[PDB]
């Protein structure tokens, strides 16, 4: 299932260091998330916990958040950031997010949260389109489309600070970016993968960004903005 | 069997496409001086080395300190990431092997930085307690050596630490036999410190002037905030 070398050590990091300390609400939203459909997109227990001492640790404020889903890592942002931070999220589906909105609510962060039903791209344009909104942001976390990171990195870097952090999610794609093309795929991943192969090499020789690519969760790719 | 990953070639193309594309030349350098070193393996790698210098600069981190310096290899990442006046508190029982890798950390030109003592840890800790004035002076801690000190080393980093400070332990997933049975084969200093391993990590997961996160980087890495 995960990037690691054996189930018994992805569980074992779940069960002594992340599931011990994870959010009664984060909790909460999980098993909620589990009972739906699409429950295999939601952010594993692990990777919210990374998100959320990271949001920590950069003294991030002001967000942004590519692909909402349920609500697993918008809700582990918004626990992390300061009670009068903020985080623009947007998704196409609005249903699956009210899902999980409840128990944001309940968390006592859900007004933080500034939820865009739609395309994420025309709202970054928009925002671009004001220079206000130019180097605001701390933080996007990219959790949505493939095919259009490349696109969203170009507007990205104008509206995130200098200094500032972009996260790219699911840049390992299940591994499949080491399968010879001929190997076995769902066609979802085979679809995806020929996008992600691109993006990881264009991210490696962007110089606006310096790159750490982790093997956290399925892969994400930490971008510090220095140009 | 290179990494905690799935597979070396999952591994391998984390290294060929996301680091050594980006490593520093001095630290190629350092690498390529150290992998001829029979120690060698007790290196920090080049994705860890990555990751430390892309942390200490996202947590903007001034004064730090380094427990096990070996060659240097994470010494380096970490000198050249802070600013031109930071500096490191970097300790280690052999400062031969310090001194081998010393001369590409003076050519990358951070090597002011860097205040070495020869000799073990927990003195010098003990020594900088002493004095109220070192207390919630550091910005951040890397300790990368002796696991049967890892906490004891905890409770004396606390004081030194500042609130919201963060203190990184190394090699805490131990060749992931943290998940092996006692019975299964293992190398003997592995299996001489992992229950010393087991026991920290539980322990660390338990304290709640901190908060965690143990990351597959490496060997593992827990990294731990000060909160209280
Ligand atoms: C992997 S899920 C997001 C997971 C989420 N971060 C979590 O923790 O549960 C991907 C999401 O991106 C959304 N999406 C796909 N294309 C999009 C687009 N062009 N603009 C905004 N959202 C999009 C999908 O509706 C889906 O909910
Ligand atoms: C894994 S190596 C450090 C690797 C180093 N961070 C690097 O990137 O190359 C562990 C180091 O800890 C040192 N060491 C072991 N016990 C120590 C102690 N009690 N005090 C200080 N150093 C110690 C050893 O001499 C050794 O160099
Ligand atoms: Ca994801
Ligand atoms: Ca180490």
């Amino acid at each position: 299932k995960s990037l690691l070398k054996s189930d018994d050590l992805y569980q074992y990091i779940l069960d002594t260091s992340v599931y011990p300390r994870e959010p009664e609400s984060m909790k909460e939203l999980r098993e909620i998330t589990a009972k739906h459909p699409w429950n295999l997109m939601t952010t594993s227990a692990d990777e919210g916990q990374f998100l959320n001492m990271l949001i920590k640790l950069i003294g991030a404020k002001k967000t942004m958040e590519i692909g909402v889903y349920t609500g697993y890592s918008l809700l582990a942002t918004a626990l992390a950031l300061p009670e009068d931070g903020t985080i623009l999220a947007m998704d196409i589906n609005r249903e699956n997010y009210e899902l999980g909105l409840p128990c944001i609510e309940k968390a006592g962060v859900a007004h933080k949260i500034d939820f865009r039903e739609g395309p994420a791209l025309p709202v970054l344009d928009d925002l671009i389109a004001d220079e206000k909104n130019h180097g605001s942001f701390d933080f996007v976390f990219v959790d949505a489309d493939k095919d259009n990171y490349l696109n969203y990195h170009d507007r990205l870097l104008k509206l995130v600070k200098l200094g500032g952090l972009i996260g790219y999610d699911n840049t390992l794609w299940n591994g499949s970016v080491v399968l010879p093309d001929d190997a076995p795929m769902r066609k979802y991943i085979r679809f995806y993968r020929d996008f992600v192969l691109v993006l990881n090499k264009a991210l490696a020789a962007d110089e606006r960004v310096e790159i750490c690519q982790l093997p956290v969760g399925d892969g994400v790719t930490l971008c510090r903005r220095v140009k």
